[PDB]
């Protein structure tokens, strides 16, 4: 399997300490979780009712500005990633803009698809029945403009190709979103994530924006009661609340992280509101040394000079990171 | 799709009333939800950690008496039903003891398997690569003894067949369970459900008990972070608590339902602690008339004389049902 960010259990087992003493900078989750809305006993007790679902879907249509399309709630983005083998044309390649989140290639290659890693729209052909872009990208933060994405979609449509845009990290940049273009474009699918922006990744919740035939396919494949009642209640309440304050809080924490990393002499080469990509010639060794300080960060086997650093919850965490960098022992083995 | 129990949204739309005024007797959920344990902010905020998972798995191993096998948490039983097409031998039939929960046949036939409906172990052959028994059965409550199940498993093993036992309704009858026999039997898989017994079906949580190769297959197919952090926290706490009082409460509510149904002159032909199966020559019309009283019950297109009635939450609900039966208008259209 892929070693995703968030592995505090394994890190604390390997490097010591109690998990709650660790500073976890290895994910892209909002470090300051929004306050929980009320969840009535009924929502805990009953199989999730159609009304609970529909309320969540209307709230999501408003929040993601989907131009009337009701997004489909799904139990976490992984659950629909794993259904992409049923939607992608089976005798065509899949083009993935990368380097990116590795579950797309893992899932599609396990299902026997040929996956082409690409970086530019210029590498896209009619052999690509599905094109995947994480926008903005994880882990580089690269952002394609809406018009580039729609031009990609239009070019693939001529051969019956689909474009999937995973906007997991797009809540801070609503002007990049193509979630309003599903009806007009026709061959466009958008994934949205709930846990990262709202800081409640303990819930497993995502949304799909697509045409009705495609949404009906996803619904059928996922089966009844796929998404928990609490998740649907919480996302309705929070999407109807004040998300501007959430975004402003995130940007404040990101300014704090920038100052810590810059003041430590590290080279920031990308990121989003929720994480920074650092390049350093001994990045893997930096990750290990930070672990020895009980600070977890994300490294990548395919990019030995990359380190992805998520936000700290407060200025004391920023300073904890800076001090660990300043006091770190030789970067040799 | 199948019209499962719990459809209060649709019923209230068709027959009027506010959903919270309806008496929902159309499911098999414990009508008296257990009190919620504490869920620390950390469990809401973080992607579900390996430690949270492992704690839930150890609690489930103790609670289901699995003889050392760590059950795999899954996001609701439907999520592993939908993976049965990947586990069943692809060029063999599937035998399903029925009439039963219809998702097994729906999922397996959608995947191109030939499904044989059976009622007796005597109809089982080597052509059956997978045999499915819901035990005790939904909706009849039929119970096979552990020794009959193990004899079925042993007979299928000779041809490399698997036996799946869905013990969704087995928490009240722990002496029927074969969840302790996975290592010794080798070709046995057990599904357990969380929402029904504990009355918290808003959470989507089940467990799989199987050999390690099979559990590792399910884990890989489900992908990372499949089960919510709150669900895993709650099930650990509640499985370690006092489940005897939960069972006793359920049996009290079931005695109340029996008295209501018997005193109304209805013929009970089966059930479990969590529901009663009634036979009546105009069952479908009874279901419609109860809907007119804003009481929802479960009918079946394949059994026009069957009505499944779940528990009411209190004696006032029992009396509401009895009065609706006593005052109901002509059972003709
Ligand atoms: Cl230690
Ligand atoms: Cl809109
Ligand atoms: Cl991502
Ligand atoms: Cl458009
Ligand atoms: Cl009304
Ligand atoms: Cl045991
Ligand atoms: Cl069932
Ligand atoms: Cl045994
Ligand atoms: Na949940």
């Amino acid at each position: 399997p892929i070693v995703h960010g968030g592995g505090i259990t394994e890190a604390a087992a390997r490097y010591g300490g109690r998990p709650e003493d660790w500073l976890d900078l290895s994910t892209g989750i909002n470090p300051c979780p929004v306050a929980l809305p009320a969840v009535p006993e009924r929502a805990w007790h009953r199989l999730p009712d159609r009304q609970t679902v529909d309320d969540a879907r209307s709230a999501a249509a408003d929040y993601y500005r989907t131009n009337g399309v009701l997004p489909l709630p799904v139990p976490g983005t992984q659950s629909v990633i794993q259904l992409l083998p049923r939607l992608a044309p089976a005798n065509r390649h899949v083009a993935i803009f990368g380097p990116t989140y590795g579950e797309y290639a893992r899932v599609l290659e396990a299902a026997g698809f040929a996956v082409d890693r690409v970086a530019d729209a210029d590498a896209l052909t009619a052999e690509h029945g599905l094109v995947i872009v994480v926008n903005p990208n994880n882990p580089t933060g690269r952002a394609l403009a809406p018009a580039e994405l729609l031009a990609i979609a239009a070019r693939q449509k001529a051969s019956g190709g689909l474009l999937l845009v995973d906007e997991a990290f797009g809540d801070l940049e609503p002007q990049l979103s193509v979630a309003g273009h599903a009806s007009g474009q026709g061959n466009l699918i958008v994934f949205r994530s709930f846990g990262k922006f709202f800081g409640l990744a303990g819930l497993r919740l995502g949304f799909v924006v697509a045409t009705e035939p495609v949404l009906a396919s996803f619904a059928d494949w996922l089966g009844p009661w796929a998404v928990s009642g609490p998740a649907l209640t919480i996302s309705k309440a929070l999407m109807q609340g004040d998300t501007k304050a959430i975004a402003a809080g995130i940007l404040e924490r990101r300014a704090g992280l920038d100052a810590a990393l810059d003041g430590a002499g590290l080279n920031r080469i990308g990121g989003t509101g929720l994480f920074v990509l650092v390049e350093h010639p001994r990045a893997a060794l930096l990750q290990e040394r930070l672990c020895e300080a009980h600070i977890l960060t994300r490294k990548f086997d395919y990019a030995p000079t990359w380190l992805r650093v998520g936000l700290a919850p407060d200025a004391a965490g920023d300073r904890r990171l800076a001090d660990a960098l300043a006091r770190m022992e030789l970067l040799e083995h």
